[PDB]
Order: C-alpha cells, then sequence, then structure tokens
C-alpha cells in the first residue's frame, strides 16, 4: 500500500492525483493533504480521503476548514503553514510525495521530501529550474527517487533505460547507450507567424488554456525552462539535448540510442497519465485516461526550433551554461514580463528582449542554498518591474 | 565478452551481424559461421574474424572452403552438414547465437541453440510461425533468452517493460502493465488501390527488398505472420493485439499500457540498429547508423487496415486459433502461391483465394515436433501446387 502526502491538493494536478487514488483504493492511501486558502475544496477531498492530516497557508483558512470538518464528523487534523507542508512531507510512514505546490512556496516542502528520502512526484518547475544543483546533490545525498510528472520529462524518464530510471543524478547517459534527449515541443500559436508579425500579437491571440503557459507556449520560454530542468534531471550536456518542435503534441518527447533507436512516449494530453505512472512505477495501473486512438490524429510533424522565433528557447540554454543565479533570474523575470504582456502594458516581442535585458543587468554569485535562490528571484522581479515601467510609461 | 555463433552468416543478416561485430572487437568475437554453399563468402568472412569453425551445406562445398582456408593460411576447422549446425548452436563457450537460417532448414539449429539455454538473436520467421508451441515450450524448460532480430518485434521487445523482456513466455502482459502490443506495417503498395483493380495487379506492380517479401507486404501476409510470431513470442491474446497500418514505417511498432502511456521505437530501415540492439542487450553498443532526422522525416499516419483489402492479414488470425498445423500451412501455401503469382501464373487475388483454399482442404493434427511441422508443411505444398495447377491450366 503506497502512502502518500499531495502538496497542492487543490490544483488541477492535486485533483488528478487524487483521481487516481480514488480509482485504485487498493494500491494507495493519502494520508496529509496541504493546499493553500481553498477551504471548499479542502474540506471534500479531506471527506471523500480521511487523511490524517490537512494543511492550509495560515491560521485564518486552517481555522474555517476546521469549523466545516468538524461540522462533517471529520477526524482529519488540521494545521497551517509553511513548517507544517515540510513536516508532511517528511512523515515517517509517507511513501511518495506528490510535490504540486507551484512558484517558491514549492521549494521548501519538495526539499524537505527530498531530504527525508521519500519518492518525490516532482510536479513544479522551480525546483529544478531555480535549485536544480542544490535538489540534485540533495536526492544523491538522502536518497530520494525523483519520478518527472511533467508530460514531457514524464515521457523521456519512461524512453530511459531501467537503470537511469532508478539511478538518476548519478546515471551516466553515454555508459548507459543513451546518445541524447529529444525534449518536444508544440511550438505554440505563433509557430507560423512571417517573424515581423510576432511585434504586434495580442495577448487574446496568443492565448481553456493558463494564461501564464500559453504565453510560455508562444515564446517557447516553456521548452527553455523544460530544457534547463531535463539537463539537472537527466545529467544531460548541451550535446545530449536537442528539442523539437512537434506540433501535434500526440509523442510527449524521446530519447535517442547509440545504435540508432529511438525510443518514443505517446498519448492523450490527459495529466492522470504520466501522474498515475509515477504513483505506480516499477509498475502500472489504470488512469481512466482514454486509449490513444492512432485512426484519429493529424499527421506527425517535426522541425527544428528558430532562434530567431524562439528567442527565449535560446535565452534559457544560455542561462543554464551561467548557472543558477541565471535560470532562477530568467524565470522571474519571465513571470513579471509574461504578466506586463498579459496586461497589455508591453508588446509580445517585449517579453523576450526584457527577459535579456533584466539577464543583462543582473551579476548575481552562484546560489548556495534556498534563500541566496529567493534572494536573487526577489532581485529579478524588481530589475524586471523597473524594465516594464521604463517601456509602459 | 559476447562470444557468438551465427547460423546464416552469408546472407544480408550474416553481413550485418558481421558489421557490428567488426565495429565492437573489444565487446563480440564469433566462434562458429555457418553458411550454405557461397564458399567465397564464406572464405573472406573466416579471414577477417577468425572463427574456430565453419559450416556449409554439404561435403562438396566444405571441400571447396578447406581448400580455400588452407591457401591462405587459416586455422579455421571446417565443417558441414545439419548436425554440425545444431552443435555450432549448442557450443560450450557460445553466449549467443544468430538464428538467420530461414525455411525448414533454420528450424533444427534454433531449437539447438534454444535447447542449450542460449541468447537466441531470433532472424527468422519459421521458428514461432511453425513451431511457435514447440520453441516457447523448449525457452520455458531451459531458461534461453530470446531477443527478436526483426524491425517490429524488436521495436515491440524495446517497447516492453524489463520484467517482460527477461522472462518471455512465463510472462504475463496483464500483470506488467501492457494492454496490448500495437503491431504496424506499411500497408503495402496497394494500399490506396481501389479494391476491383486488385484482381489485375501485376507482379512488377506488386514488387513496388526481396520479391517474396514485396508481394506479402502487399497482401499485408507479412503482417499477418508477424502477428502468428508476436502472440508466441509475448504471449499475447487476440485482445492483446492490434494491427495498424502506418505507410511511413519510421514508427516500428508499440506497446499499449495500462495508465494510457503507448511506447514506441523509432529508426531508419537499417537492420543493424534491432541486430546491435539485441546483440549488446541490454547495453547499447554503436551499430554504424546514423541518428534519425526529424526534420527530414514525411508526416507520420495511420489507419486501420481493412479485411476485404488484406484478407491474408485476417486468414493468419484466423489460422493462428486453429493451431500450429493452420499456422504452418498457411506459411507454406503462401510461398506456393505467391511464385505462382510472380511467375505469372495466378492472379494477385489468388494468393489469399488459394491460401484460404488450402487451409479448408486440410484436417490438421497439432504437430507434436519438428517433424510434424515439416510433413505439414510438405502436404500443404503439395495440395498449394494442385490448386494453382487448377487455375494455371
Ligand atoms: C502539458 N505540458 O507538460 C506542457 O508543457 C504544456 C505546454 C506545451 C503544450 C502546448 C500545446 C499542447 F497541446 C500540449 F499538449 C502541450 P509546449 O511547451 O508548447 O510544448
Ligand atoms: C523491415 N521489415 O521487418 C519488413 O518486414 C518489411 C516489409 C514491411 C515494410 C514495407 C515497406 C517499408 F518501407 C518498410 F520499411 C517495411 P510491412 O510488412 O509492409 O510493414
Ligand atoms: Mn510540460
Ligand atoms: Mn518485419
Amino acid at each position: 500500500m503506497k502512502q502518500l502526502t499531495i502538496l497542492g491538493s487543490t490544483g488541477s494536478i492535486g485533483c488528478s492525483t487524487l483521481d487516481v487514488v480514488r480509482h485504485n483504493p487498493e494500491h494507495f492511501r493519502v494520508v496529509a493533504l496541504v493546499a493553500g486558502k481553498n477551504v471548499t475544496r479542502m474540506v471534500e477531498q479531506c471527506l471523500e480521503f480521511s487523511p490524517r492530516y490537512a494543511v492550509m497557508d495560515d491560521e485564518a483558512s486552517a481555522k474555517l476548514l476546521k469549523t466545516m470538518l468538524q461540522q462533517q464528523g471529520s477526524r482529519t487534523e488540521v494545521l497551517s503553514g509553511q513548517q507544517a507542508a515540510c513536516d508532511m512531507a517528511a512523515l515517517e510512514d509517507v511513501d511518495q510525495v506528490m510535490a504540486a505546490i507551484v512558484g517558491a512556496a514549492g521549494l521548501l516542502p519538495t526539499l524537505a521530501a527530498i531530504r527525508a528520502g521519500k519518492t518525490i512526484l516532482l510536479a513544479n518547475k522551480e525546483s529544478l529550474v531555480t535549485c536544480g544543483r542544490l535538489f540534485m546533490d540533495a536526492v544523491k545525498q538522502s536518497k530520494a527517487q525523483l519520478l518527472p510528472v511533467d508530460s514531457e520529462h514524464n515521457a523521456i524518464f519512461q524512453s530511459l533505460p531501467q537503470p537511469i530510471q532508478h539511478n538518476l543524478g548519478y546515471a551516466d547517459l553515454e555508459q548507459n547507450g543513451v546518445v541524447s534527449i529529444l525534449l518536444t515541443g508544440s511550438g505554440g500559436p505563433f509557430r507560423e507567424t512571417p517573424l515581423r508579425d510576432l511585434a504586434t500579437m495580442t495577448p487574446d491571440q496568443a492565448c481553456s488554456m493558463g494564461r501564464k503557459i500559453s504565453v510560455d507556449s508562444a515564446t517557447m520560454m516553456n521548452k527553455g525552462l523544460e530544457y534547463i530542468e531535463a539537463r539537472w534531471l537527466f545529467n544531460a550536456s548541451a550535446s545530449q539535448m536537442e528539442v523539437l518542435i512537434h506540433p501535434q503534441s500526440v509523442i510527449h518527447s524521446m530519447v535517442r540510442y547509440q545504435d540508432g533507436s529511438v525510443l518514443a512516449q505517446l498519448g492523450e494530453p490527459d495529466m492522470r497519465t504520466p501522474i498515475a505512472h509515477t504513483m505506480a512505477w516499477p509498475n502500472r495501473v489504470n488512469s481512466g485516461v482514454k486509449p490513444l486512438d492512432f485512426c484519429k490524429l493529424s499527421a506527425l510533424t517535426f522541425a527544428a526550433p528558430d532562434y530567431d522565433r524562439y528567442p527565449c528557447l535560446k535565452l534559457a540554454m544560455e542561462a543554464f551554461e551561467q548557472g543558477q543565479a541565471a535560470t532562477t533570474a530568467l524565470n522571474a523575470a519571465n513571470e513579471i514580463t509574461v504578466a506586463a504582456f498579459l496586461a497589455q502594458q508591453i508588446r509580445f516581442t517585449d517579453i523576450a528582449a526584457l527577459n535579456l535585458s533584466v539577464l543583462e543587468k543582473m551579476d548575481m554569485r552562484e546560489p548556495q542554498c534556498v534563500d541566496d535562490v529567493l534572494s536573487v528571484d526577489a532581485n529579478a522581479r524588481e530589475v524586471a518591474r523597473k524594465e516594464v515601467m521604463r517601456l509602459a510609461s
């Protein structure tokens, strides 16, 4: 029986993880749920899943949650705040931690699961985008298993040989006959826009979808960040990474082997797939996802990314070579500039341009701990806000 | 250091295997080469690779080889005949047997490697098409490792989980999270021909790469035979097999999992890839095959086979359910009817129709040994010859 702590239970990943649990009650049991301020959805989850613990962001939410759980007869014990969330991530009889709290708030709880030697269903980009070296060192030192839940990394991982899958952070790609990792992305809505029109695209043209990630997919900042992550996670050099546009997103990513073989994972866009794969690894369970119907697909195509069309993708690649200050700064800047584009303060092409300008303006030492990473992030947001103000009168 | 016996060294699979050995001298050494009557090529192969043994079909061929090797100072000892080939397949210090002799002549030498507990690089169809129950029983008893060299099966194999790979025959697909095996094929040159034109196709049109295999691709007999083999090799029921047309042949075949994931192997058409995959398993070597270039591919498409277009594929699926007498008779009838079509004695559509007629005429007790299978084969060829003469005056 796998016992689970779900960090970020009330977002789509958390609900989807719960759907796997709901349909596999003989294999998984929820011990702890952690969320933010969504008391109502947390009530329903505690009543369906009977975890021992639930944690909210603050005392106000925790008190509401307590009152409502109590009204319904629940035995779930209610806590609040960051430490409590780290504590659930490290609980003694927990086997797996779904690490789905995103942003800076996901860093310490994910690191607490790692240092407790858990199996971490990794479902946030900040861990490896901002703290990849810190976190990969902690994984080695603490004997944690990372299992990537993100669609492209989960596909690479399914496509990697068993000795790498079980030894992330140590495994040598080359020694295991791996030539490169083929990280695929859709190329976004402006994949075929003449370059000259990029300057004038609007937030509606760039975006059912998720507006930030949607813009990140238009700039391919999203693949840029996936590139930074994959290199830490899979221990890949620059020459062991290829980024390929694949507009249909049926192939989720691939791995190229020494004999010419390429292994690929394919599927529906439903996150229950990669989530169930990690929960059940090295075995499988039913996820509720429809079997992929190959007779109803668009033709599958591929093309090389053009860095004049996708300067963010190139910027992410160069930031990796500059270290975790640089990838942390790029990520934070990009949150500010995308937000500005979406609020109609700057042009679409000013995302990449101001992302570049913010990195050019910083000169930060390599972070040595999480606090350092938060300090780079805070600083880069400030440099970014000011650049936005320079353009947005 | 892996020591090899190559059964069928002078054909294309044999030459390709030697190309892999040639570029990996630190990993593979040839102990024995077995060929038929091609003395000239066997000389060059013995001279380059210094095997301990060379076996030819007969004493006349063996005497020529011995004279020619003597004149070049070779120490290779020369043998002849079917028993010597079985003895090469069973040698104490051989690890791997490339089983590339095709037809009936390949049955006893493959079975010898299997009864000897060897790693078998399985490169002939008649083994599992005609003797699948016999050979998978002998595999269970000796714990021989089968590694399929044929492109589709090799892809399936690479796409299956590790506990299945390491125990074919005992493996339970369902228990390992596998929903089904996705066997792909091109659909042949008449994939889009109007149905009523089929009756009048000529041999040159069917042969857009042997003429027989070409015709087999056109009728999808080839995929039918592969379907029969895959069921034996992977212990798959009818409901665990799907057959999919994929006209570009870039995907080599796939495996569908319980969580909705599909794993696939892709590559160049070059047989050094699956050969090198089996020789190196569970590691990898360089095979000389260049990396697959995703920016130079046709759009990848898929469609369901239509049994009115391809009645041989349905015949093979049905013959499977009727047992090894049926699949043996089918394969044998097909050698005859295809040869008749190529020699302009029957029409293209008469291949499927006479293949059916031969199976209808046979009253077929289950083979209990290789001699039983050979007797079904011989009798089905006679029934098929007579049916051809019914049509071909
Ligand atoms: C789901 N996921 O992991 C993502 O990274 C989403 C954005 C990506 C994406 C876009 C369109 C799709 F149709 C799809 F499926 C995935 P991209 O970065 O453009 O490849
Ligand atoms: C390579 N191989 O194993 C074969 O069995 C050859 C015939 C097959 C085939 C046909 C055309 C191609 F272009 C190709 F690449 C492979 P099919 O049965 O039609 O899928
Ligand atoms: Mn992703
Ligand atoms: Mn084949």
